[PDB]
């Protein structure tokens, strides 16, 4: 599942221009970049069109 979290506990887990979202797949904490980045933050400093509609 999806859940929006992201605490301090981590350390901007969402770098270069993404946002923080936590998951429940896990438990885990993910973050979400755009265009030129992506994966589990902004790391992916890459495209790949990770974008459906």
């Amino acid at each position: 599942n999806s859940y929006p979290g992201c605490p301090s506990s981590y350390d901007g887990y969402c770098l270069n221009g993404g946002v923080c979202m936590h998951i429940e797949s896990l438990d885990s904490y993910t973050c979400n970049c755009v265009i030129g980045y992506s994966g589990d933050r902004c790391q992916t400093r890459d495209l790949r069109w990770w974008e459906l509609r």
